[PDB]
């Protein structure tokens, strides 16, 4: 037996047409204004000139001075799950980043990049690496402490304590850090990707009782778009219990109403199909594949 996304996958593969399929998505994608992102006062808040949040879906900081951060709310109405996608913070926007986490009530942060990739600094060191060296973001009045970390062969999970120094309220934030996913590239296998995504799911960080999970890579679109497409597609299949109801290209186009550029290469699209097709086994009632993925991912 075969799902309809697998029959599509095979026809695209057979005809060698991933590039054309992906370029049609780029051509049909939404174009909305980003006038706030382009104001001169925000030039040093954007990592890449060509990656900006749309005005209509940008996250606003609760700050009277300047409410801008390069971040978008991806609000998936049919799936009933939301995500905040943002760029890797810059040295002058790490306070803004944790202000956003606080104000939006997020429980988890998912980081898909390393700080240094391809010889360049793709992300600021925005969390503490040592328990005894906490960080204070003076501009936004927040304190951030590393509580513990669990290092696996290709990803790390950290427990952070984020404190609002004005109120002295504290919250536990979980940090899921994928350390082997190359920029402009794909994960090593569906299994290791799904093992990581299910670790995020299992944590409870995507619960609708929390604010949206924050997801980022360097730009907040290529790797970030890939994990969110796979997750949303799996959740739609789950609500429905119906793999055939899921149109992956249509879901990606819907996500691109909320942030530009989600999924940056044809191979990341192709990989998204592979991940959804494999994850469908778990959704449709074979929970043992989850142990298979963990074994295939060699976490230890
Ligand atoms: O980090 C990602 O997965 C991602 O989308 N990165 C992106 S998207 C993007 C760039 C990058 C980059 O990292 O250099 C460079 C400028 N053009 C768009
Ligand atoms: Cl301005
Ligand atoms: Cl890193
Ligand atoms: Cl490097
Ligand atoms: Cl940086
Ligand atoms: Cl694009």
């Amino acid at each position: 037996a075969s799902m309809e996304m697998e029959k599509e996958f095979e026809q695209i593969d057979k005809s060698g047409s991933w590039a054309a399929i992906y370029q049609d998505i780029r051509h049909e994608a939404s174009d909305f204004p980003c006038r706030v992102a382009k104001l001169p006062k925000n030039k040093n808040r954007n990592r890449y000139r060509d990656v900006s949040p749309f005005d209509h879906s940008r996250i606003k900081l609760h700050q009277e001075d300047n409410d801008y951060i390069n971040a978008s709310l991806i609000k998936m109405e049919e799936a009933q799950r939301s995500y905040i996608l943002t760029q890797g913070p810059l040295p002058n926007t790490c306070g803004h980043f944790w202000e956003m986490v606080w104000e939006q009530k997020s429980r988890g942060v998912v980081m898909l990049n390393r700080v240094m990739e391809k010889g360049s600094l793709k992300c600021a060191q925005y969390w503490p690496q040592k328990e005894e060296k906490e960080m204070i973001f003076e501009d936004t009045n927040l304190k951030l402490t590393l509580i513990s970390e669990d290092i696996k062969s290709y990803y790390t999970v950290r427990q952070l304590e984020l404190e609002n120094l004005t109120t002295q309220e504290t919250r536990e934030i979980l940090h899921f850090h994928y350390t082997t996913w190359p920029d402009f590239g794909v994960p090593e296998s569906p299994a290791s990707f799904l093992n990581f995504l299910f670790k995020v799911r299992e944590s409870g960080s995507l619960s609708p009782e929390h604010g949206p999970v924050v997801v980022h890579c360097s730009a907040g679109i290529g790797r970030s778009g890939t994990i969110c497409l796979a997750d949303t597609c799996l959740l739609l299949m789950d609500k429905r219990k119906d793999p055939s109801s899921v149109d992956i290209k249509k879901v990606l186009l819907e996500m691109r109403k909320f942030r530009m550029g989600l999924i940056q290469t044809a191979d990341q699209l192709r990989f998204s199909y592979l991940a959804v097709i494999e994850g469908a086994k778990f959704i449709m009632g074979d929970s043992s594949v989850q142990d298979q993925w963990k074994e295939l991912s060699h976490e230890d």
